[PDB]
């Protein structure tokens, strides 16, 4: 009965948001009182015909910056950073610009003053361009003041912090973060002997979309992952305490809120809700306005703890992928749903909402 139960209630929330949206394929993974539960739909590739798995591979994209925030957190943990540092502290290059009076706080949670959503066109992935782009910048409003979401923003916090380890960002994710956390299905650069995992992405006419390179992309928006790795990083999300005494720090460190927008909280990478709270208000935090206007903050006279009666998201998106991430601290929940479509946010949350309220 409840294998039955939980399958109606996992296909009731899929099957129809996955038919309105044209979503080829979409994993759902949950995680209930410790246990973990896999639901598989459709097609990895239509051109070949390979069925999604739990072990299919999905560009996240801007979930990516849960883990970005998870190597800062390392970085804080170890005292090789702090929050309030000046951003220029950890990149020479940045000494004299604009990045002397903006913290380390302030990139993190796009409080920079209005770096925009992408870098310029004219920002090629090149080291050169990306340094000329920061030291010329200069804000549109004071920073600390107004969140305005940016990949430059959360990009520069993950070199920043990579720098602070003296590393390259990339190699610290693949030779230390992912396997602290178990990870051994989750990329930033896919091997070819994994190739055959990673789904094909579709945009408009069911043109190919897998995503290109771009400055800061991995800090930003660069993981690829499969449905049972991202349950395993919600797991680790649920219950730090489990990890060695370092790593325990760093997640914890992702489930601190700043200030508020609305009935949003803004911590390092994860976005949190009180829980209960309505669909539709889940859904206007996840809106297309909250992503591409300015809105003044309300700071927090300290940092909140994000737990207990709340829900800790991230959406991420690339050309041809939408992945949706949800769990609930005080009741050990956790969700996962990774489509190879860029489909609506609100219609990612209205699977979450329905698998959510129905294993309440
Ligand atoms: B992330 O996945 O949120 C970073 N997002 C992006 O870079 C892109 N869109 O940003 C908005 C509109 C905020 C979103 O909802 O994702 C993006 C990259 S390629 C594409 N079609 N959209």
């Amino acid at each position: 009965a409840p294998a039955d139960r939980l399958k109606a209630l996992v296909d009731a929330a899929v099957q129809p948001v996955m038919k309105a949206n044209d979503i080829p394929g979409l994993a759902v993974a949950i995680s209930l009182k410790g246990e973990p539960h896999y639901f598989s739909y459709g097609l990895a590739s239509k051109e070949d015909g390979r069925r999604v798995t739990p072990e299919t591979l999905f560009e996240i994209g801007s979930v990516s910056k849960t883990f970005t925030a998870t190597l800062a957190g390392y970085a804080l943990a170890q005292d090789k950073m702090r929050l309030d540092d000046r951003a220029s502290q950890h990149w020479p290059a940045l000494q004299g610009s604009r990045f002397d009076g903006i913290s380390l706080l302030d990139l993190a949670t796009y409080t920079a003053g209005g770096l925009p959503l992408q870098f310029p066109d004219s920002v090629q992935k090149d080291q050169a361009q990306i340094r000329d782009y920061y030291r010329q910048w200069q804000p549109t409003y004071a920073p600390g003041s107004q969140r305005l979401y940016s990949n430059p923003s959360i990009g520069l916090f993950g070199y920043l912090a990579a720098r602070s380890l003296g590393q390259p960002f990339e190699r610290l994710m693949e030779q230390q973060v992912f396997p602290a956390l178990g990870l051994e299905q989750t990329h930033l650069d896919v091997p070819e002997a994994a190739l055959a995992q990673y789904a094909q992405g579709y945009g408009k006419d069911d043109r190919p979309l897998r995503v290109g390179p771009g400055p800061l992309d991995a800090e930003g928006y660069g993981v690829k992952t499969s449905a049972a790795d991202l349950l395993r990083f919600v797991d680790a999300n649920l219950h730090p305490e489990r990890l060695d005494r370092p790593w325990a720090q760093a997640l914890d460190a992702t489930h601190r809120g700043y200030y508020k927008v609305g009935d949003m909280t803004q911590g390092l990478g994860w976005e949190a809700y009180d829980w209960p709270i309505s669909l539709k208000r889940l859904q206007a935090g996840n809106s297309t306005p909250m992503a591409l206007q300015p809105h003044r903050i309300a700071r927090l006279p300290a940092p909140q703890a994000l737990e207990g009666q709340r829900l800790l998201n991230k959406t991420g998106s690339t050309n041809g992928f939408g992945a949706y991430v949800a769990f609930v601290p005080g009741r050990d929940l956790g969700l996962v749903i990774l489509a190879n479509r860029n489909y609506p946010n609100a219609e990612r949350v209205k699977i979450a909402y329905a698998i959510l309220s129905g294993l309440e």
